[PDB]
């Protein structure tokens, strides 16, 4: 109720965002190690 709603702009942006949340969860994947 709230989750199904979401997505869409999600499902599409991380379309145009396949590539920034990398280098980004990266920022931080590289600081978790």
């Amino acid at each position: 109720d709230l989750t199904x709603h979401l997505l869409r702009e999600v499902l599409e942006l991380a379309r145009a965002e396949q590539l920034a949340q990398e280098a980004h969860k990266n920022r931080k994947l590289l600081e978790l190690i």
